[PDB]
This record gives C-alpha cells, structure tokens and sequence, in this order.
C-alpha cells in the first residue's frame, strides 16, 4: 500500500484504488498500473520534473529505504496476476533491489522530488510507475 499526495490529487496503482478513488476518478491507465483521484485537502508531496536514474525507495516489507539505480521508464513485460492479464507495462523502471506482494505503493524519490511508486518485483527486482511526465499533477 501507499499514495502520492500532490495538490488536489490522490495518486495510487491502478490494482489498489478503493470505490472513493473510483467515485472520484480524475485519471486511470491500466497499461500504467494508475489510477489518480481527486481530494478535498491540499496535498503536500513535491513531483520531481528530471531523468534521474538514482534514487531512495521506501520497503515496507522491510520497513526501511534502500538507495537504487533505476532504468528508464519503459514497456517491460509483465506476467498474469488476479489484477491483470498477461501484458507490457508501459512507463515502468526496474532496479535491483529487495520487493514483494505488498510492497506496490512505496514511493521512489531522487533529490527533486517523487519519482513514481513500485508497482512490480521479484527475483532480486523491483520495478517504479514513473509519474515525472504527468505535468498536470501541479497545474
Ligand atoms: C512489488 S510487487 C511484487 C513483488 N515481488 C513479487 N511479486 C510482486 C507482485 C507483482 O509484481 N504484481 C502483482 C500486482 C500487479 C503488478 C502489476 N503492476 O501488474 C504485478
Ligand atoms: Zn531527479
């Protein structure tokens, strides 16, 4: 679990959004695993505007933050879950680095900001929906 708060925008993976992120859908791209909704509150995370390739994860599964190099964003495939078929991932990162289910939501940030969520993993892999191209979380 885990969100990015941004102004008046909510922003979780797609996989994870409750009936109010529906009820109040802004946004949502299943290729990207997004989903954005709106909030009554002023959020207060800063989105980073870059092509960083180092960064700090945060693991809830090991309740710590790990440092990483990360790919660009890509369309990387992504095996069949009770979410999703079979299918590329467009706008994904991987890094090597320590993930597993229940790790999606845990927020990947550079020194300018936030970079975007894990979203996948496994094998020693841990992949990040980047959210650095989505210029209208801040206008
Ligand atoms: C950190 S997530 C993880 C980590 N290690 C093993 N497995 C996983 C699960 C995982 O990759 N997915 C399940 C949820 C939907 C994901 C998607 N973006 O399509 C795929
Ligand atoms: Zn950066």
């Amino acid at each position: 679990s885990g969100a990015i708060y941004v102004g008046n925008y909510r922003v979780v993976n797609r996989h994870l959004a409750t009936h109010n992120d529906w009820a109040n859908l802004v946004w949502e791209d299943s290729s990207r695993d997004l989903l954005v909704s709106s909030t009554t509150a002023q959020g207060c995370d800063t989105i980073a505007r870059c092509d960083c390739q180092t960064g700090v994860y945060y693991c809830s599964s090991r309740r710590k933050h790990y440092p990483v190099s990360f790919s660009k964003p890509s369309l990387i495939f992504v095996e069949a879950s009770e979410y999703y078929p079979a299918r590329y991932q467009s706008h994904l990162m991987l890094a090597v680095g320590h993930s597993e289910p229940g790790d999606c939501g845990g927020i990947l940030r550079c020194q300018h900001g936030v970079v975007g969520i894990v979203s996948t993993g496994g094998n020693g892999l841990v992949g990040f929906a980047d959210v650095r191209d989505l210029l209208w979380l801040d206008e």
